[PDB]
């Protein structure tokens, strides 16, 4: 479980036909904060698809 600090927002993304790898899940993360102007706080891996594979990502967002 996340704790989420200081006003920060709480995003997680799911899609059942979906198998990637962490680099992509971390860079959709990334690209989420990014897009509204707030920083990547940290982020956490949804279902097992594989090594270094997954369906998913929950992450947080914080206020510049």
């Amino acid at each position: 479980a996340l704790l989420v600090p200081d006003k920060c927002k709480f995003l997680h993304q799911e899609r059942m036909d979906v198998c990637e790898t962490h680099l992509h899940w971390h860079t959709v993360a990334k690209e989420t904060c990014s897009e509204k102007s707030t920083n990547l706080h940290d982020y956490g891996m949804l279902l097992p698809c594989g090594i270094d594979k997954f369906r998913g990502v929950e992450f947080v967002c914080c206020p510049l």
